[PDB]
């Protein structure tokens, strides 16, 4: 059952499908997903009402859920997350529900919910996003026990965004038995550029490192150097130390992604695999993809483990999921 945690921001998804003029009305261009402000926030009312079949998400959400169903038990995947006394969570709790996920969301009070308005076109979104009434997690004292077994941790870098003590708590423990791992995606240029002094611990209490070009290089530039693929992949997993050990995988985009295994005699070697994705427009989802990915290498994580194995797996993951509609299951 449980075998993987996650601790990350609940965000609920409003996918939909809106005339042009109902996007302009909300000053929001095609193309676009941004963090909502004091005239957009009304808006989730609104689409609140249309014919928006809602899915329960985020990053650590997504990314969970993949490995949720990539095992197809209950409680197997349970996830610490901020969430308000609100019904945008009271929908949050038996959605998640549903899909057989072990999550334990506390609620924030008078905090509200939040969620992102996920409209469309023919395929073609715009997201307009709401996060913080997410932004409040503490995680609770006695999570160890809620999460008591599990040995594959996780939560995305944007977990920071309130205060790095859980995702900094996460790993310290973790770190403590039984030979669990601690895997850490890069998150967004923000969390990286906009966090330093916290992802060094974290970096170094961290047993897997995922993430894509973008930021590993906004995360290159952030430590002593200079550089590329085994440049970064190597350079960034170059810091100190600590088949679950230090990983860091490369996501280039379609580019092949890359990584490298970190064997015992202290052996460095560099994992990479391109990525067969026969497909036509039916991509768009950079996020929900990456969340894929993630989810795959957690879950044939749980399952057996093999560097390019898992890595070619999250593949399938995102490729099928970049496919079907925002984290369509």
């Amino acid at each position: 059952p449980m075998r993987v945690f996650a601790i990350g921001n609940p965000i609920l998804d409003l996918v939909a499908e809106v005339p042009s003029s109902f996007l302009d009305e909300f000053f929001l261009k095609r193309g676009d997903a941004t963090l909502a402000t004091p005239e957009q926030m009304r808006i989730y009312s609104t689409l609140d009402q249309f014919n928006p079949t809602s899915l329960p998400g985020g990053s650590a959400l997504n990314s969970v859920r993949v490995v949720q169903k990539l095992l197809r038990k209950p409680g197997s995947a349970g996830y610490m997350g901020a969430i308000g006394d609100d019904p945008r969570g009271q929908v949050l709790k038996e959605l998640c529900d549903k899909e057989g996920l072990a999550t334990r969301f506390m609620v924030a009070p008078g905090q509200s919910t939040g969620t992102c308005a996920v409209l469309i076109n023919e395929k073609e979104r715009t997201l307009c996003t709401h996060l913080g009434a997410c932004g409040s997690f503490r995680i609770p004292e006695d999570w160890t026990t809620f999460a008591s077994g599990a040995l594959i941790f996780y939560a995305t870098a944007y977990t920071l965004t309130a205060t790095p003590k859980n995702a900094l708590e996460v790993a310290g423990y973790a770190h403590g038995i039984p030979n669990a791992i601690f895997t850490l995606n890069l998150s967004a240029p923000f969390c990286v550029e906009l966090y330093k002094d916290a992802m060094q611990s974290l970096l170094l209490h961290t047993n897997i490192l995922f993430g894509n070009e973008e930021e590993f290089a906004h995360l290159a530039k952030v430590h002593n150097l200079v550089a590329d693929k085994t440049a970064l992949s190597t350079a960034n997993k170059e810091h100190a130390v600590e088949g679950a050990t230090k990983l860091v995988v490369m996501t280039r985009g379609h580019n092949p992604v890359i990584a490298a295994e970190q064997t015992a005699d202290g052996t460095v070697v560099v994992h990479e695999v391109g990525v067969p994705v026969v497909a036509a427009e039916k991509i768009v989802d950079t996020n929900g993809a990456g969340d894929a990915f993630v989810g795959g290498f957690l879950y044939g994580l749980s399952q057996g483990k093999t560097v390019k194995q898992c890595i070619m797996c999250g593949n399938a993951c995102a490729q099928d999921v970049i496919q079907h509609v925002g984290f369509s299951l």
